[PDB]
Parts: structure tokens; C-alpha cells; sequence
């Protein structure tokens, strides 16, 4: 492991309003980018949490920032549960791309992939806006994420970004933050 | 990669209660633990880190959870940052156990450690009762990890372990959880 | 390759009757089994492959044979799936068991996963009773395979087992057969 | 394995209308080829395949298709079988090509040579104008193949090559063929 | 390569009075044995060696000798040859074994298959009654071999073996032998 | 093993006229080459054989062929038993080449040399015009080779060179061919 | 190993005059180089070796020699460290630069890392204005080195790189030298 | 490298008051070692360093300490050397055993060996009653060591073997010493 | 290379007293011996030395010393040899053993093959009785052995072995010899 | 190994005329040079054979042949050696040159080379003035070499390389020789 990795190249195809679309990680360069994994279609947490980010979509793209949601499942498995009423356990029409991963390639590339399961365990990254790799959040399987926590940590970066100063635990909007230097940080600790 | 993976053994020379003691992985057997790592002693956000959990760690320890620090670090310079005032960028009196990792060999074999720069990246573990890896979060340097997530997290996985049902994305004590079955989860979703 | 190889061995979810159950391969030793892969749940030929030997499943199991269904899609899509009208693609109830290869292991241990689309070509097997591989039918993703072929070949074999002479060209039931022998031949062939 | 494989090269001497001719894959590029192994010269499924395709010859050759049979016999028993009866099971005169594979290159090629026995299983190949494997079937010695169902899978190869349509199980011409898209395919779904 | 090699094992399928049936090597044990390779049944120089050793068989039989015919056809080739009359290239009926290597693995075990031809070159192999390889002939493709040559050295290694004297270039029953020994070998050149 | 196999090359020291002089197998293009190996001088039918092809050498170069014999002795041995009375077991005079090879590598690359006893066994190579190997003749220690035979042979191969017709098994001059075609075969097989 | 050998090549962020600064070993080039590894900041023997050798930089500086030491240790911590008083177990202000060998690279390039424990033993090297190694001093870790030896052998090395005569055992300046000489040397023997 | 190594294992011939004896690293167990490589005998800087320790070697006796000498030179040299005056660059009568190492292998085990020169460096080792290596001085070629510097070292390490307690930079007999506790240490410090 | 090296084990066939029998290197047991190559028979040196030593053998079997020659030549070779005249460059009787190293094992194990020309160089080869080696001359071609000097070498090993003490450059039996002592030798080297 | 090796080439330190200089084997180019390695310096039989050598220098000087020296000592030890008396066991007068083999490399590249004991065997190498070894001569420590016959053995390969004829076993100057052909022989054998 290094300092400011590249997150890994993918492509494949998406279902995006209710088409079946070619999407690579390159189509968002100079935004931020919440790229998640989600075990299965048609299973539990899972339509929570596409459903929990879809219909938190402008919050995101108001501040430079798309998301995309994978798993293993097929472009036509995807668009059946889109297709599929929210009261039965599917998504409905959602503005989120759902992005197919049949091969297994872009889950193993990354290290998402459950070589017992067959599918990807609930694994989230957040891309900056160069295609570097910013945050990594890897759930087991009966606990969703949280789109409060991934919102708080993509306005952190965006902070950090343009500021150059850094975020202590806990930063939201508005908080304090710290010059990371040694004379510097004493605005901070010493307030 | 496969489903429900023992947390990686530790063990090594801690600083807890200004002394200096031996601490293992198997020490937590039987409790929920927290273990992370953060950069270096002395800098910037990671004091932020270890204060931010310390000083909210009745709330952890309530629910049979423990919480560790680990950098790569010697002993000695935990005390000495242990020994420095807050105001300063220092800890103060902590009664968080800060783990010494100088060989490196913890932070490798949670895949934390940055060949380039010779210390930790953020990287946080939550580990059951049992051993099992069940969540972990990675930030870059310049972003703190957030507490509350961090217990939202933990009560979550307490709470499908007790009761087998599944947490949506977000949820928090007092929330909907669903039946994960093909039947049974109509009862969250049919509503 | 050899004559008389054992169908490798299968293990992993199928739903049956609704129902996700484990299933074995040697589930069916005593039986025929023909056990075929189909590219894709919420696809085109597939459907209309799978409702063809389920809708004719008597004319196999009256035969002591058996048939199962397998794609690399997950259980809870052939549940989906099957819980999809026939006039949307769906399956509707079914009574042959679909099997779920989400690893690909059981695809790639027959040899019809393709690397690079993520589902299997739609590769046929007929199994006897023993578990010896007696007949691959593996065809292209745009033509379906045939109900009707599919039954002569079962017949044939099981026919070859019982009486030891052999079937020609087209063979159907009732039709002449031959003495594998330089000898017995000319029965047929004169 | 891959989508739309080239089947392998072979070239070799075959008893073309009673002569031998050096013969190749290559010589069919344009048309759809019937390339299919057969185990051995004097036996018994065997002359009753090559002549149930050499007296239907014309359904093939009428729709743009070749045929050709192989052998790991030589091309003088190949020659010995033709001048024999078929009274006595020979073949008589025959217009399809009988090609010899002595050195068991072809049929290793092709994956039909059975190491134990030093001769083919009955493997039969569809290969396209292109020269695109299209087809196998492979069948276990007792049991020969069916012309019939070969000349449909034929015609539904090609069929397929010509409309943007896929055949369903046991598609005949005149039968309904599918629009393979999530929309179109209600035309034939709906009935 | 040493002295007093033994004779490759083989076993297979040959026809013997017209029926098939499996053939050892060690079947031969006790006896000596002419074993010769041709290249194809339904050829040219092949049929007058078989037929020029069948119809002398009792000159090898009188002297506790057999002769078995080996080529890369299959029994029922052989069996299709058998039954056809020698003035059309046929043996008729023979009685020497016609021993199958479809496989080759035979052929290959006694270094006298052709890899660029798929069949074998006309290799003899006069193995004695303890299985021990005493005699190699191999003749290119359009030279036959010789029954007298062959049953002048069956003859001579048959006396070797009683007698412990060495025959002479050109030796045939009657002629003189040499004693092996620098003293002893005078009784032979000194006249 | 492959059809029209080049003999092996080899040079050395040969005793020619009573004189050393290096030959070599490149000597002998354009002519028919019988290149014999026989196990040590010396001894016992190594001298009748080297004595019974020298005193008929003219019938083989009458017919555009020579004869080289070859031995692991060395060039000075050669020269010795030459010098020896043929009734002491010597050669006396002799017209034919007597190559020496002391370091086994044309014996070996021959595959005649013998690893157990230091010298070669009783082979025989006839080699065409061209260098090409025409017939090998390995026989084991004490049975003499036949003058006659190679005579045969050496008229066989140049009769089918010439003449592009086949011999049968036991050919001489003056005997019955056959035309190596499927119906050029019946003229002879006919009678 | 073989005569003469350069010392490895060294670079990495030092604390100078209270800054972080980058700084390699060729920075060195043309002056004489003590570099020397200690276990670790906020320990006991550590300091004493630092102020000792920092407190008479003089002595080194007055003849062309520097003095660099080095621990495992951040340079965040070894500022901390700058910023403790002596009389705490600190450094405080401090004229030598303090390089942090956080990747350990620079440890187990001069073969001073000590695997089971994560620092270096007590290593120090005399390094002359050509990059070349001229002297080994390793210590295990209760026991701290001597300024006053390491001056003398600084010394020593400087005379006889300039007079080519040799330094017996125990050589001062002022000391007797040899002329390596199977006959001169009979000047200092007899 | 690790903690609290065992000095290598050696033995080999020495020169033991004008004798030659075994001698073997194992024979002093249960007391300080000074084992010393010099370069060369009858050169230059060597003589004076073994005349230097051998002169003062009661001081070493007396703190239960021995001192060995080593070079590559063989037995016979080294008595020889001995057996030279001092005023000739000799050593005269020695009390400290020269151990020879002819083979090179105990050099090479200490890494004191110069592959290029095929003698030593000026490597000295200090090794414990326990076998342990607690020092190692190195220096090039020009330089000898000093007698009082390796005093002062074997004094420390026996004190802080004994007392625990460690040695401040140029301690010798009589300075302070640290208790190494982060507490403790405070006593040394606040002087 | 060590002190002491065991004479490399051989055995083969020698001629003896005009017969083939078998040799080895341990029939020699309890004798010094004088195991020597030579290149080949009837040649040029090789008989000269052959002669030499035969004709001074008692001189070495008086002193508990065999003599065995050998060469890569075959025993019936050497028989021919010492059956031809002196006159003629041959043997006549001789009381020596010739052992034949037809396979060269012999020679290549005592390191005296000579690849390119196929037979030995002049090796000789003094060994104990105890079977190890204490002398080896290697002569290239031109230049024969020395008796004498074999001879005063026997002499000088025997010697040794039974004193102790070690012989001068050029000693013969009655010159001074040397106590290999350092004190003890100055009673040779006084004189 | 084959015939003509040349002498491995050497470079080193060497003392001569009492003065360090370096000394390369290519300096003896257009000489004969006899190169002897010798065990030790300081020991017993050594110090005979370099004084037999250089006290008769002039038998070789005048006939175009130096001599070297070679021991493992350095040449520090080498010129001790030459500078104590004869009567003490050492050199003195001394005229060819010593050596030396610190690193053993020169040992090793001759193959004499004692790896348990640290120096060389009694190895004495004849190399001629084109820098290729004729002779070798290796004795075991307790015995010394003889400069009779080392000038025997630079006449006789000088004699050759002159004349072309070779040399009997003996040989010495005024000795008859032999013409090596099998005819020229007979003049020195038929007598």
C-alpha cells in the first residue's frame, strides 16, 4: 500500500434509466465519485441502501459528486428489479446506474469479491474527483452504510482539498479544523 | 477474500494507565473491540482520534465494547504524547490502550501500512465477540473517522447478531429491520 | 479425454418448488439426468428452453429421467424470476429445479462459462444412471436447443444400455438397430 | 472459452469421389461447413451416419452447406470402405468428402480423440461462413446423430446470422423467433 | 543402450482365425518370436510380407518359432482385409495374428513410428524365448523384407544360444561356427 | 522418428591402403554408402564380416555403391590386425576403409554403442546418394550380418529410386513390382 | 566485504534548527561524517550519546568532521523530543540534525535494524570526506559510546589519509607513527 | 539482525605459550571474551595492537576477561612472529593465544573477511560469559584500536549485567547511570 | 580437494599372464601400488614404458609395491600386443596387468580422458596400501615416465609412513631427513 | 579436459631480489617456466625445495626455463622467510621469485588447493613458452619433488617440441628417441 492510489480502472455495463449503457470509471473524471458494491439483487439491505442513495441523488450532485452502485448481477436481472414495485422488495425507477459486474472483474479488482459467495461483500469507495482513492468502507453482509457518514466524509474531502488545512474526528460543515503543522495546530488545540 | 474472516492476531507493548503492559487480539475475547491505527504521535487529526473515542469511551465499554489505538510508534513516545498537555497537541491522561507497532508487523497484516511513508494510513476495524472481522473503514490522511458512525456500526452488529434480522442502510436503535428471507421481508417492505 | 467419464460433480442452491434446497449431482444417481446451463435469468431463448422440459417433464420422467436447469444467476433471481408472469419473460411455477452456479465453479467444471461475457453458452448433458457423460449438446447463444432431440438421444442411450446393440443415424423408437459384430452386422446392413 | 471462437484449422488427404485430394477448413470460407468425426471405417454406426448425410446431401448443399466426415483411418481403408457394399457395410459411392486423420492431429484439435481407445468419439461441428464454430455435439459411441436435427440447427444459424432475432427451444422455420431486447421481447412473450 | 535388452511389453487387440482377440507379448514366452510392423493395410509392399511369412508360418513353427503382424489399423480394417482376395491387394485368410495399435502406443514403444505420417516404417524384431530383443530390421517404405534372411538368423541365434560358438557372416545351418576365444577361435581361421 | 531420415554425419581417422587418412560420410554423396559397425578387432565374427563384404567389394561398386566399416578401436589397432595374418584371425589386406572411433561419438550418434561393454553392436546403415538412411540392420553379438542380404537391399533401393515401383517382401532382380497406386497395385496383385 | 567500500547512500527528513528539512549523506561530500543510529527518542542511553556529541560539535567542526544522528523515530517526534527540557529526559535545543528513519530503510542499509524489536541498535560509523567507511562502532544497548574515542579515531584516520604513515594501538596526536615498510618500519620498532 | 546474538562458534589451531593447541570459542564460557582479528602477521599496525592488550592483559584477567588474537596466517608463522624481536617488528614472548585461520572460515563467520586483500579488517568482538556478542569495533586498515576504549566497554557491560541499570555515553568506573524507566529515569536527569 | 583422497574404486577386465581376468583396485590392498595410463597399444612411448617397468618389476614387488597399467584399448587388443614382437613395437611377455577402460569409466574417474582424441594422457598414480592416493604424474603425449623416479617416490611414501619424519627435495633411500617440528627440525636444518 | 590445455593464467604479489613486485604468469611468454605451489612457509620440507630449485637455477636459466614459487603466506611472511637463516629452517640466498597466495585463488584456479587444510598440496606444474602446461606433477605433503627430474622433464619436452620425435620412458639427453609413425618406429624398435 501507497499514499494516494489510483482507484482501479473499471467498464462495463450499466442499466441507466432503464437503458443498458457502457460506463467506466474515466466517465467521472472531475467529479467526485461514490462507487459502491452491493452483494445481490433481489435480497435485503441491498435495495436500502441504492433506494437510501437514490433518493439522496441531488445532495450529492449538488457538490460535484455521482454515485454508482455494482454487483455481480446481470444488466436484465438489474433492469427486472428496477421494474419490480419499492412494497416488494425492488428499487422502482432509480437515477442511480446500476452497473454489472458478471465477470467478477471489477469486484476482485477491488478486493470486494467473496471467493465462497459469489458475489461482494458491502464494499464502498470514494474516488476524488483525479481518480484517486480517497475512502474505503467494507461492510459484512447485515449491516448497511450510512448516506449521513458518506456525505459528511465526501464534504471532508472536498474541504481538505481546497483548504489545505485537515479534518479532525467528527468534522461536519462548519467545524473546526487544524493547519498541519507543528507550530500551526496550536490555533487549533490551544482553542 | 471469504465471509466471516478472523481478525489477524496482535499483540505487542501498549501504554495503559501510564504503564506499560502487554496487550494481544485474544485479550478482547468475548467483547466487541474497536481496533484502529492512525499515523503518527504527535500530529494532526490523529490526537483528534484518540480524544474523540476516549472521551466517549462509556459508551463503547456499556455495550461490551472495547476500544484500542495502534501506530506504529514506540512506547515511549505514546507516554511522552500522553504526557503533553491537549492544548498542546498532546492526549493527557487517556484510558484508551495505545498500541506500539515500531516492527511494523500489526499494521501489515491489517494491510494498513504505507510502504511509502513509514507509518499507518486511518484505517479502523470492528471486530465481534468471536474474533470475526466485521467492518472496516480506511481514510486517507487528511480526514478524521467519525465516532458516532463507529457506534452506530457496532449497535447494528450487535443487533443482528442477537436477532437475526438485517439493518437497512442508516439504521439506529429504534429503526425497522428486515427479515432477510424472500417471504419474510415483505413484512419491512409491503408497507 | 476418455470413454466413459463420470459427469463432474455438482453441489449448490437450487430452487424447487419455490423453495431454495441444496442439490447434489449424485441426488440422481439411479436416474437419468439431463442437466443443461442456459446463459442468463431475464433473457430471451432461455425462458422459452426452460418452459419447453418443464412443460414436458412427464415425457422424461416416465422414462426415469430426470432434468435440472442451471445459471451463473443467483437463487433469489430464478425466485424472481419464476414469480414473473410467462407473459413478461418469466418462468411462472416450474417444476424442474434451477440451480444458481453464482461462483462459476460448476459452469467451468463443465467446461461452458465464458470468460468474457459471465455466463455459460447453452451447454446440454445427458447423464446416466451411473453418472458417465453420454451425450454434449453445446450450442451458440442464438439457437435454442430441441426438447424433442434431446428425448431420442435419452431413449437411444437407454435403449444401447438395455440391449447392447447400437443405434443408426436418426434412431427412434421402433426403429431397426444394429449387432455391433463384423458378423451380426449384415442383419442390418443385407 | 469465449464468445465467438474460430474452429480450429486442419488439412489433410481425403478420397474425394474416389481419388485423393489434399483438403483444408479454409477451402469452405463462405459457406456454413457440417465438419463431423466419425470412429472408424468398417464398423456399424458409423457407415449409417455418413450415409444418412451423403443421401440428404442436396438439403445441405441447396442451403449454402457443406459436409465433411473424418477418421483416424487411412485414406486406403477410407477408399477399401467406399469400393465395399453397402450390403456388406460399406458405403458405396459417396459425394462427401472422407478425410484421414492418421496422425490424430485433427481430432486432438477438435477435442473428440478418446487417448484410450486411439480413435474419435462422435463429435459433430457447425461452422460458419466465417469460419466461427457455431454447434457441437458430442456423442458417446452406441448412439449415432441426426441429420434432421443437424439441418435445423443449420437453418436456425443461419437464420439468426440474417435477422436481428433469436430462436427459442425446438424453432423450426416458420416458427416465432424473438426480438432479444427487454422491450421487443414482449412480442413474442405476450404471444 | 545396453547388452541384452528385453523386448518392449505390448498387448492389444489382434484378429486371429478371424475373430478378435487380446495378445501379449508374454503370451509368447518359451518361444521365439518374429514381430514385424508394416505400415498400412490395403497397400502395396505390406500384403506380400504378411502373406510371404503366413504361408510360410511352418518354417518358423518347426523351429519353436511364431510370427505376429503389427500395424496402427484398427481389428476391424484388419478383419475387412482378411476378408478380402489376395489378386485385389487382400491377404485372404491368413494365420498369423494381425495384431491393432490405433493408439500407437506399441509402435512408439518399439521407436519405429512415423510422427509425419501417422503410421509405422517396416520394423522386424526377432525376440527370443526368454523375451529378449536380439535382431532389428528396418526397411524405408518401398523395400520389403526377406522370410529367408529372417529364418537365417532366427536359425543362427538359435544355434548361438545351444551352442555358445559364434556364427560367421553369411552362417546357414551347416556351416562353421567359431569358439569364442582368443585360443579357441584358431581351430576356425587357422587352414 | 520421420520419413527420409539424413544418416548422421561423421568424420574420422579411417586406415585406407595401409595409410590414416580423415573420411568422412560427405565422401560418399552421389553414391550408395553401406557403413557398417562391427563390436572390436581382434576378435571373432568381426573379421568374417569385414572379410566377407572386402572380398566382394566389387559387386557393390559395380553398382555405385561402397562399403566403410567402423569400430571403437583405435586407427593403430586397425592398422595391426590388418598387418595380422587372416589364419591367426587378422584381416589381411583389405580394400575397405576401417574408420576409427575412439571417442564412441559416431557410434553413439549411430545409437549402436553400447554403454555396459565400451563398444558397438553389430549394426548395419545403408545410406543413399543423398545421405538419406535407408535401412538399419542391428544385430546382437554373435550372429553375423549377410553380404547377400545387403546386396539385396542396396538393388532394391536403387531399382525404387530408379524406377518409382515398389518390391515385395524377398525382391531380386528380375522379380515382380507393384505400381504403389490403388489401381496400378492390381497389375501385380492380379498374378 | 571487500576494502574501501563507500558507505551506503542515505536520505531522509532531518529536524535542523527546529524545521524539517531533506538531507543525504552527499551533502557530506568533502568533510569527514560521524553517522550515528540510536535506539530511540524518549529513552536513556539516546540522549546522553546526542548531547554529548551535539554539546561538542566543535570539536568535530574544527576539523572538517559533522556529526548526523539517526533513530526510527518520526521527526514529529524528534521535535517533540527537541522540545523537552534536559532535565525531563529531552534533547532540547540541539545543533546536530536528528534524521527519522521511519521506513527503516536507512537502518537496514547500514545493517543496524534489529528485526525483533523495531529500532537499531547502537551503530555508528566514521565516514570520510570520499563517502568511504572507515570505522564500525556497534553496541549493544545498555551500554553508550564514547565522544572521546570517536574523536580519536576521527583523528587518526584524518593523519594517516594525510601523511600515509600508520597509527599503532592506541594512537594520539602526538602519538608515534609507523612507516608500513618492511625497512621503515624498523624506525619505529628498534 | 535480532537481540542478544551468540557470537559464531569457532575453533581452530593456536600458538599457546610457543605451543600449538586446540582452542575453541566454548573454552572460555563462563567469562568475557576480547576476540580480536588482525590483518597480517610481520606487518605494522598488528604487532602493536597484540603487544598493546598482551602488555596489559592482567587488567583484563583480573575482571575475569580473556583475550584471543586471530589472523589467516598459519601456526607456523605466528610462532615464528613470536619468535622475531620486538625492535624487529616481532612480538616477542605472548601471553594471549594466536589462534590461525588458514581456511578463512572463522574470518568469514565474524565478516571480517576481505575477499579482495584475502585477509582480515581490524574487527574486534566483545563477547559476554554467556557467549553473547555485545560489540563489535571495525576499522580500516591504518588505524589500530584501543586498549583502554574495549576496558571501558567490558567494564560497562559487566556492570550493566549486573545492575541493571544502563551506561551513559563515556561512562567509564564511577560515572552515573539510568535507571531505565520513563519514572526512574528522572533521578539521572534532573542533574 | 582434502588431504588424504581415497584412490577413486575401479575394476574391469585385465590381461594376466597371457588371460582375461577380472581386476580391481582393491585386490591391491596392503601394497603400495603404481596404477599408471598410457594412450594406446602399438604405439610409440607406451610400450617403452610398458617395458620399462615390466622389466624392473622386482624392484617394486621386493619393496611390497604392484604394478598395473591400463588403457582405454580392449583386452583382446592387448593380447594381440603382448603376442607381437619387441622388434615390432610390441610387449613380448609380460608380467604386468593390462586392464582394458573400454568404457572410459575408469579414466574419466581418475581425471585423465582426454575428450578429443579419445584415449588417456600419461597419468600415473601412487597409492598406499590403505588405498589412497599419495602421488600423481600427469606427462602430455611426447614424453614417457621415469622408473627411477617412481621408484624413489615408493621409497620416500614408505618411508615416511614408518617414521614420521618427512624427506627432502631429491631424497633417496640413506639421505637426511627432517623431524616436522618447529624445534625439532633445526637438528636437520643446523647441517 | 583435452590436449594442449593452457596453464591457467595467475597474477600477484611475488617477492623478488627482497622487493614486493607484482608477477603475472604471461610474463614467462617465449620461456619454458616451472610453477611449483608448496605448502607453507616457516615448515620442513619447503624451504629444501625452493633452495634445491634456486641453488641450481642456471640448469634452467640456460636452457631457456625460469622458476616460480608459490605458497598461501602473504608477502610480508615470504620475505621473514628469506630473511632468516638457512641453519634456522629459513632461505636466505634466494633468486626465484615467491608468490603469494592470500586469497588462494591462484591455488584454486591449479587445482591443488587443500580445503581442510588451508594451503596447498606438493603441486609442480612444466608449462612450455607458449604458455601451455606439458607436465604435472602432485605430491602428498610429507614428500619432496626432484629437480633431477623436473630438468629431465624440461629436456625431453624441449627435445620434442624441437625434433618431433618422442621421447621412451627415461629418456634422458643423448637417450634414443622414436619417429611416431607406424613404419619411422621400427628404426628405434627392430634392433
Amino acid at each position: 500500500y501507497f499514499q494516494s492510489m489510483p482507484a482501479p480502472y473499471w467498464e462495463g455495463t450499466a442499466v441507466i434509466d432503464g437503458e443498458f449503457k457502457e460506463l467506466k470509471l474515466t466517465d467521472y473524471r472531475g467529479k467526485y465519485l461514490v462507487f459502491f458494491f452491493y452483494p445481490l439483487d433481489f435480497t435485503f439491505v441491498c435495495p436500502t441502501e441504492i433506494i437510501a442513495f437514490g433518493d439522496r441523488l441531488e445532495e450529492f450532485r449538488s457538490i460535484n459528486t455521482e454515485v454508482v452502485a455494482c454487483s455481480v448481477d446481470s444488466q436484465f436481472t438489474h433492469l427486472a428489479w428496477i421494474n419490480t414495485p419499492r412494497r416488494q422488495g425492488g428499487l422502482g425507477p432509480i437515477r442511480i446506474p446500476l452497473l454489472s459486474d458478471l465477470t467478477h472483474q471489477i469486484s476482485k479488482d477491488y478486493g470486494v469479491y467473496l471467493e465462497d459467495s459469489g458475489h461482494t461483500l458491502r464494499g464502498l469507495f470514494i474516488i476524488d474527483d483525479k481518480g484517486i482513492l480517497r475512502q474505503i468502507t467494507l461492510n459484512d453482509l447485515p449491516v448497511g452504510r450510512s448516506v449521513d457518514e458518506t456525505l459528511r466524509l465526501v464534504q471532508a474531502f472536498q474541504y481538505t482539498d481546497k483548504h489545505g488545512e485537515v479534518c479532525p474526528a467528527g468534522w461536519k460543515p462548519g467545524s473546526e479544523t487544524i493547519i498541519p503543522d507543528p507550530a500551526g495546530k496550536l490555533k487549533y488545540f490551544d482553542k
